[PDB]
């Protein structure tokens, strides 16, 4: 599948792509404002995310640090990244289908659109100001929006049992963007798409 990824952002964002345990594709690079990379996922990619990263610095080696969504220092990333991290997810030709989500879990950083370039279904977006309107508490110094689990390490915030409710925090994240995942158990905002569709993601669609 194609995934075009650009960047409308009027800063430099540093893309990623990764499965977990894997790139996908060259894992990540950067994107000046106005640039778009097009990357290539292999079909069968179950739990794919792409994220941007914000105020990387990087030597000739590809390592380095970044302020959202580091991903253990690299430029190409091989894991996913640190929170916080507006995340969109998918996972390819799963009985036919592909399913696409934003989610929110791992916190907002940059606001993106996910939307098919193919026929056959509707994207996603998560476009409000979650970082301008973000609680105090939830608040990143390097930037960005920390969801509650990252932040506080409970049962209920990170859903350890497999029973947890809303919360006060997710509550924020979902009222700004209903169409992301804002806790673990919310209600699924997945969107189901034809096996082999392709896709964009638009950071900073509006």
């Amino acid at each position: 599948a194609t995934f075009e990824i650009v960047n409308r952002c009027s800063y430099t964002v540093w893309a990623a792509a990764s499965k977990g345990d894997a790139a996908l594709d060259a894992g990540g690079r950067q994107l000046n404002s106005g640039e778009s990379w097009t990357i290539n996922v292999e079909p069968g990619t179950n739990g794919g995310k792409i994220w941007a990263r914000t105020d990387c610095y990087f030597d000739d080696s590809g390592s380095g640090i970044c302020k959202t969504g580091d991903c253990g220092g690299l430029l190409r990333c091989k894991r996913f990244g640190r929170p916080p991290t507006t995340l969109a997810e998918f996972s390819l030709n799963q009985y036919g289908k592909d399913y696409i989500d934003i989610s929110n879990i791992k916190g907002f950083n940059v606001p993106m659109d996910f939307s098919p370039t193919t026929r056959g279904c509707r994207g996603v977006r998560c476009a409000a100001d979650i970082v301008g309107q973000c609680p105090a508490k939830l608040k990143a110094p390097g930037g960005g929006c920390n969801d509650a689990c990252t932040v506080f390490q409970t049962s209920e915030y990170c859903c350890t049992t497999g029973k947890c409710g809303p919360t006060e925090y997710s509550r924020f994240f979902k009222r700004l963007c209903p169409d992301a995942f804002s806790y673990v158990l919310d209600k699924p905002t997945t969107v189901t798409c034809p096996g082999s569709s392709n896709y964009r993601v638009t950071f900073c669609p509006t």
